[PDB]
């Protein structure tokens, strides 16, 4: 599924994700824009034989099981298939465990260079929320 804007934000504000560990609900939607383009079936293979997936690009080698990671751990206890569901339960769940665990949303390359220190309300901007 490839989500709207608004779209995303209304589901993101659902799921507990607005001012969680203290990040504004911009913040998520900035960081699905230029992690995955609101896609939830993004995919992306790393260079160490990791992949990212789904509309956050969470990784194999830390967070789900993808079953070709060799050493890698499985915190979220998931197949990284179910990131990659249009319902994004599973995704934001997980996303939740990893701002938690003491990098915030630093774990995300493409939010610390694109939407960090930015005008990130923007991104809610119009919406019906
Ligand atoms: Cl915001
Ligand atoms: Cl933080
Ligand atoms: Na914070
Ligand atoms: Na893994």
């Amino acid at each position: 599924k490839v989500f709207g804007r608004c779209e995303l934000a209304a589901a993101m504000k659902r799921h507990g994700l607005d001012n969680y560990r203290g990040y504004s609900l911009g913040n998520w939607v900035c960081a699905a824009k230029f992690e995955s383009n609101f896609n939830t079936q993004a995919t992306n293979r790393n260079t160490d034989g990791s992949t990212d997936y789904g509309i956050l690009q969470i990784n194999s080698r830390w967070w789900c099981n993808d079953g070709r990671t060799p050493g890698s751990r499985n915190l979220c206890n998931i197949p990284c298939s179910a990131l990659l569901s249009s319902d994004i339960t599973a995704s934001v769940n997980c996303a939740k465990k990893i701002v938690s665990d003491g990098n915030g949303m630093n774990a995300w390359v493409a939010w610390r260079n694109r939407c960090k220190g930015t005008d990130v309300q923007a991104w809610i901007r119009g919406c019906r929320l």
